[PDB]
RNA sequence: GGUAGGAUGGCAAGAUCCUGGUAUGCUGGGGAGCCUGAAAAGGCUACCUAGCAAGACCCCUUCGUGGGGUCGCAUUCUUCACCCCCUCGCGCGAGGGGGUUC
DNA sequence: CCAGGATCTTGCCATCCTACCTCT
């Protein structure tokens, strides 16, 4: 089975793509290609308009099914609560829509003398609050919303702004009281902002908040006398909240520990591990050359971080108070990025952060918890860490001392430094010890506390785990059933060559002014990281850097309108959505109040800002333009430019265009892990290497090895000017692991600095001897990719989705329709009968020697019968009663009382039938709702030729050739066709084009089509396998950014894309030599008929079993 | 030494999920206001309420077409088949995962 | 949209380790 030869793995990542290639070697010199193919994968998306992957939007909608879930159980323990306590809950129906507000208004207002009448008024106010809550931080106890200031400043803010738009003022003012108020006011009020698509204004403008509730509960219970024990336990009813949580497999660990969970950034034994690990790197000069601290003055600045409160301690400071050195400079090797002034130097050393906070929090809360503060002035370190571990592990899902419960209430109310490090306590705890006693480091303290040598690198997850991140698991899936193949064909690699996602063929101004932006970050950070601690915010998220930079810029106001914003009603609007695929990139953030984040919701700003009558564009535009640069801020000049222009394009996009910026982090990800993977195959495998080079070493390998993608595979010009690049075919991928397979070290150093050099603005040869090797070894490289291309040897494949799971129907439920019994029947409403039963009966009444629907959309069926009784299995029907319908006149189910469209198809069934010289084609075009209806998402069950009933979306809306040759008996199901399975026109291409696919075929020769989808009954979606797509993205872009840029094939493939081909299927099924392509992992066709999928020929296909 | 990789700590910029919430929206049931109406019933603006993938599994029950709980759109060659790994871990065939060469 | 937890990438600073090439 095996036949081993000396072979080499290239692997070349993509976001949408992986390229890998087994090159069979000689004893430095390429002998054959014995696999080169690109997998085109989607990334794990399956919102191509938005860019979500499968996994997010399964996640967020298992989190609003959660949601819903604790809301329902939290709501019915409200209603056992109102029924303890004889208050009468809001009925479903039948009372006034201002009920609940008229209540909430009144028990606010004035004391209800009568004893039912405020039972039945209290018990519709407390449900209607549990149904209308409020948000509130969920990581606060319902104890902290009670300590919050009520009203909210929002609320307050919001009803200054209702007492000046209505020139009354309602007292106390609450939500409920101002809600019934304008409601009854001013009829058809709008409460809180929505999207906008005649008009009107609303009454609230920024999110409500729990304590709003709260203080118009307590303002409640305050005028109507309630007990407090009876008010208490109907806060906790109502404001009742489950506590986020850490799911503890989501926490890595230890690599030195493989036990144990990674220890969390708040621990004591960090903290002093990080001091004394800095300490333990820093240098001290001694004539020309440098020495590592002594143990006397390890310990003094040791014990200088340790016994710490604040960023005191500078490293000037520690080379000069502690270190008592004669100048400030004999301080070598400090850890930070040197400026001018000495920043390096004025920049601060590490402390003990967790003690400072935990000290800070007694010395403001001495007589909140004395008896903590002198339990915490009692113990030792030991047992201070395992209670400072268990601070920081109450978010885990899945406190050693009886303290009070106020004082635990107020200590897991306590902020600690969150984020885990590489070990776990134990061994940051042994690591520390063995610094501290023997004077080491910590690469001598790993290797004394656990035995490890110079050569010992953490252990590497294996193939077969997944990352949980949707772009690596694509290419690792894809990784490991090539090299699973390609093992068990040629034996195991020789070698393995990955690219990773980095680079550094930059100019010196480019470093420069990078390191003045990473300085200028920093300094801005830190500030607002200090007036951010000043102002309540312990630990500041990035997206609380941004809020506080944004608030500062723009002088407390939105954006957009102006409107003034404080930091809690204020919402970080992604400028293009996160639907639209917008990033969180700072320059996608803008600061706004709320209500202009709701009123633009998922539409593009320019054209939310003309529809709109809050804001304008222009107004929007020039006052991002006239911010003004001053003395200290978080940008440099250049990046103060960058980002108001980036912003100003943001904002002036009217379409839903994608994203300026895409995401090279999952490229970078997808390389390391699987490298690491890769490491642990060869660690199996007996693999010798596994070597790694950049991504501008392939490209300058490729240009020195007479080797373009044009002239590999007669791509032609697609531009006026010079040569396009390579990202045309998509079979580069595999030509660039080809020749990652060649790559060495020393060549790889040459060519990274001939390509330095050429970047650095012709052309000199590398002068080094392994290039000259590299150049003997690989002259014959460019003649076994162009005879491996010759034959079509490279392939371009994408994997199957083959299991039928995702959105069985789209989202919005639609409204049934209606059509009397008795009256005209025509087609289409003869196709949109809900009930299966019903339609049976109907298709028996049209034809009872029949078992599908043979009808015209447009055809008149049945006439208008006053004595039509359709006589079902358990009823009669009168001519009188009318059928549910569904809506409109495409496949559709009904889910939960009302009626959804079906969702893409899975796949289609291939029917062929009539004679064996000219037969007849169709597709019966099956969906996940056809299968969810049928009773096929269950065990045991092969979607593509299990029987679906006549009354399921598929046999409905099949052609009518294919019904009325299924009821005939001559169609026969020969195949299946999922949307990316590769068809195969053989050498001699297409014939059947006309208008834009003759010109197409002018340049582009293609024989080998992807199905994207199944338009209608007689169509399938067909795109070349080996273009691009995001190419024809850039090209349709780039058409308009100078006058004609572009040539004629150019315009050709601009013109082509998207749409492709929209083909026929009686037509492009009878192609002579056309066939199915299911390829294996090494991208060779499937043939041998087992239990994978197998290629196949429409034209004689055999029936299937 | 220089280049490249890896460790750890820091800084900066991002990505990917996960947990809990808010508000909207959709459909069914309602209805406060307005309009067109009325021997002749529907819309509009809001608001209230239930559900928000189809469904699966477990437990009820002082027996019901329902109450309660846990799940259900990922891992993209479904199912079947053969091999492998971790867990039902006595060379057990039951859960998850992985591979099947043209 | 909100808070906040976890995994990870890239780039710079410091330290340690590895392999590898290039000169003298
Ligand atoms: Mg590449
Ligand atoms: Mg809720
Ligand atoms: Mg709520
Ligand atoms: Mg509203
Ligand atoms: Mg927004
Ligand atoms: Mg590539
Ligand atoms: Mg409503
Ligand atoms: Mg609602
Ligand atoms: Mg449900
Ligand atoms: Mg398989």
């Amino acid at each position: 089975g095996t036949v081993p030869v000396t072979w080499r793995l290239g692997v070349d990542v993509g976001e949408r793509s992986i390229g890998l290639a087994a090159v069979s070697y000689e004893e430095d010199k390429p002998k054959e290609i014995l696999a080169a193919v690109s997998w085109i994968h989607d990334g794990g998306v399956g919102d191509e308009r938005s860019g979500a992957s499968r996994l997010a939007l399964r996640g967020m909608a298992r989190r609003a099914r959660r949601l819903r879930r604790f809301r329902r159980a939290r709501l019915r323990d409200l209603d056992m609560l109102l029924s303890e306590l004889g208050w009468t809950p809001l009925p479903d129906k039948n009372v006034s829509p201002v009920d609940a507000w008229l209540a909430r208004k009144r028990l606010a207002e004035e004391y209800v003398v009568d004893e039912t009448e405020r039972r039945r008024l209290l018990g519709y106010a407390v449900s209607h609050m549990a149904r209308h809550r409020g948000w509130r931080n969920p990581w606060t106890t319902i104890k902290d919303l009670k300590n919050l200031p009520q009203p909210s400043d929002s609320w307050e803010r919001t009803r200054e702004s209702l007492e000046a738009r209505y020139s009354v003022s309602l007292e106390p003012g609450t939500v409920g009281q101002w809600a019934g108020y304008l409601l009854q006011r001013a009829p058809g009020i709008r409460l809180n902002p929505t999207q906008q698509s005649l008009s009107n204004a609303t009454a609230f403008e920024t999110r409500l908040r729990q304590e709003d509730v709260l203080w118009e509960l307590r303002c409640i219970a305050d005028v109507q006398g309630l007990p407090e024990d009876v008010v208490s336990n109907v806060i906790d009813a109502v404001f009742c909240q489950k506590r986020p949580s850490v799911p503890a497999e989501r926490i890595g660990r230890d690599p030195l520990d493989p036990s144990q969970l990674r220890a969390s950034r708040a621990c004591l034994e960090f903290q002093e591990y990080r001091i004394v690990a800095a300490v333990a790197n820093l240098r001290i000069r001694d004539g020309s050359g440098s020495r590592p601290l002594s143990l006397e003055e390890r310990n003094a600045v040791i014990e200088a971080l340790l016994a710490q409160t604040e960023r005191s301690l500078t490293w000037s400071d520690i080379a000069l108070e502690i270190l008592k050195l004669p100048n400030e400079s004999d301080l070598t090797s400090v850890p930070e990025e040197d400026g001018p002034s000495s920043l390096a130097y004025s920049q601060f050393a590490p402390f003990d952060e967790t003690s400072a906070r935990i000290a800070e929090f007694i010395a403001k809360n001495r007589r909140k918890i004395p008896t903590f503060a002198q339990w915490w002035q009692e113990q030792d370190r030991t047992s201070r860490s395992d209670l400072v571990a268990a601070l920081a592990d109450n978010s885990i899902a899945g406190l050693l001392v009886h303290l009070p419960d106020a004082e635990l209430e107020a200590l897991e109310g306590l902020a600690l430094p969150s984020g885990r490090v590489a070990y776990s306590r134990l061994t940051l705890s042994g690591l520390t010890r063995v610094m501290r006693d023997d004077g080491v480091d910590v690469h001598n303290a790993r290797k004394t506390c656990f035995g490890v040598d110079d050569n010992w690198r953490p252990p590497l997850p294996a193939l077969h785990e997944a990352t949980g991140h949707p772009v690596v698991d694509r290419n690792l899936a894809i990784l490991r059933k090539f090299l699973s193949s390609a093992t068990m064909r040629w034996g195991p690699p020789q070698s393995i060559v990955v690219e990773l996602a980095r680079g550094a063929s930059e100019s010196r101004e480019r470093q420069a002014e990078e390191e003045a932006a990473r300085r200028a970050h920093r300094k801005a950070n830190d500030r607002i990281r200090a007036e951010l601690r000043a102002s309540g915010l312990s630990d500041p998220s990035p997206a609380d850097l941004v809020r506080a930079r944004l608030l500062e810029l723009y002088d407390c106001h939105c954006m957009y309108c102006g409107a003034p914003i404080s930091w809690e009603n204020s919402e970080l609007d992604h400028i293009v959505p996160r639907t639209d695929g917008g990033s969180n990139r700072h320059e996608n953030l803008a600061i706004t109040c709320g209500a202009c984040n709701k009123e633009k919701g998922r539409r593009p700003f320019a054209s939310w800002a003309e529809t709109s009558n809050r804001v304008q564009l222009r107004d929007v535009i020039d006052r991002v333009q006239k911010l003004k640069y001053s003395g200290n801020m978080y940008w440099t000049r250049d990046e103060f430019s960058r980002y108001k222009k980036s912003v100003v394009a943001r904002l002036k996009r009217r379409t839903s265009d994608p994203e300026v910026i895409q995401s090279i982090e999952s490229t970078g990800y997808a390389a390391v892990a699987l490298r690491d993977r890769l490491l642990s195959y060869g660690e199996k495998n007996g693999v010798a290497q596994v070597a790694v080079f950049r991504g501008g070493v392939t490209a300058e390998a490729r240009r020195w090895l007479d080797i373009s993608i044009e002239r590999l595979f007669s791509r032609v010009a697609i531009f006026a000017q010079s040569t396009s690049t390579k990202r045309l075919d998509r079979r580069h991928h595999a030509v660039d692991a080809v020749v990652l397979t060649t790559l060495t070290p020393g060549v790889a150093k040459t060519l990274a600095d001939a390509r330095s050099r050429r970047v650095s603005a012709s052309t000199e040869e590398p002068q080094s001897p392994a290039y000259r090797q590299w150049k003997e070894s690989c002259s014959g490289l460019g003649d076994l990719l162009i005879s491996t291309a010759a034959r079509d040897s490279i392939a371009v494949a994408a994997p199957l989705r083959l299991r039928p799971t995702g959105a069985l129907h789209e989202e919005t439920l639609r409204a049934f329709s209606e059509h009397t019994v008795g009256a005209a029947w025509k087609g289409a409403e003869l196709r949109r009968i809900v009930e299966p039963e019903v339609y049976a009966a109907f298709l028996a009444l049209t034809d009872p020697g029949g078992r599908f629907l043979k009808v015209s959309p447009s055809e008149d069926v049945l006439p208008a019968d006053e004595n039509r009784h359709i006589v079902l299995s358990d009823r009669v029907l009168g001519p009188r009663d009318r059928v549910k319908l569904f809506p409109d006149d495409r496949g559709s189910i009904r889910v939960r009382g009302g009626a959804a469209y079906i969702a893409s198809f899975h796949h289609a069934r291939v029917f062929r039938w009539g004679s064996s010289h000219s037969p007849s084609f169709a597709l019966l075009r099956v969906s996940l709702a056809d299968l969810a209806v049928a009773g096929l998402l269950r065990d045991g069950v092969d979607v593509f030729t299990a029987e679906l009933p006549p009354w399921t979306p598929a046999w409905r809306y099949a052609s009518i050739a294919l019904v009325k040759a299924v009821e005939s008996g001559d169609a026969k199901q020969v195949g299946w066709l999922v949307p990316g399975d590769e068809l195969d026109f053989g050498p001699e291409g297409v014939t059947t084009a006309a208008g834009d696919l003759s010109m197409f075929l002018k340049y582009f020769p293609e024989r080998h089509w992807v199905v994207t989808g199944f338009e209608d009954d007689k169509r399938i979606n067909l795109k070349p396998a080996f273009l691009s797509a995001e190419q024809a993205e850039v090209l349709r872009t780039e058409r308009s950014d100078r006058p004609d840029t572009l040539t004629e094939a150019g315009e050709i493939l601009a013109q082509f894309f998207p749409r492709c081909w929209r083909a026929t299927v009686a037509k492009v099924l009878c192609h002579p030599g056309l066939t199915v392509i299911r390829r294996t992992a090494l991208g060779q066709p499937r043939w041998r008929r087992g239990h994978l999928p197998y290629s196949w020929r429409p034209w004689s296909a055999d029936p299937w079993s």
